[PDB]
DNA sequence: CACGGGTGAATGAGGACA
DNA sequence: TGTCCTCATTCACCCGTG
């Protein structure tokens, strides 16, 4: 069932252990590795769309977490680095 | 579809949520962080336009509002300095993960 | 194919200044 | 007041392993 689950865009599949869009596997990596606080400026319980996940993260980010998106799936910068030294490591072993 | 939503003039994007001219995205930022209460001198009917725009502080601050902008998305003092931080931050980040290239 | 990462052009937030 | 500039975020797409 391609819809996102976190604001109903088009899902292009699984990310992080969910259905999501690309919007949504971005912006949830992207906030989990920079560590990113953020507060609703409305009432905590947005109603994220394809058209407002724009405007409140908190809300969005808190929502990923809910649908079950997990940090722990983001690969860490010494995993990213090893995988680069065998992406280079393969293309000089070819 | 362009063209600002409260004066008439020719916007730039969206401003705290509707497509407006920088001028009246200025406006409603320098208006709502003062909480600035305005009262108009005419009927509070003003037709507004890229002219007569600075002269109703009130009835434009009040178009700007069904236009659909929000005070909620101008950022606040303490969000604005944790930026200025934040980019501080990751700015000494860039540095450390440099020397140890 | 599915899903990790990455890139870059577009968005839009604030701010100096005439 | 309103430019016009800076700079962080966003996301459509693309690459490469599994
Ligand atoms: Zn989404
Ligand atoms: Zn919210
Ligand atoms: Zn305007
Ligand atoms: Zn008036």
């Amino acid at each position: 069932p391609r819809i996102c689950g976190v604001c109903g865009d088009r899902a292009t599949g699984f990310h992080f252990n969910a259905m999501t869009c690309e919007g949504c596997k971005g912006f949830f990596r992207r906030s989990m590795k920079r560590k990113a606080l953020f507060t609703c400026p409305f009432n905590g319980d947005c109603r994220i769309t394809k058209d407002n996940r724009r405007h409140c993260q908190a809300c969005r980010l808190k929502r990923c977490v809910d649908i079950g998106m997990m940090k722990e799936f983001i690969l860490t910068d010494e995993e990213v680095q090893r995988k680069r030294e065998m992406i280079l490591k393969r293309k000089e072993e070819e």
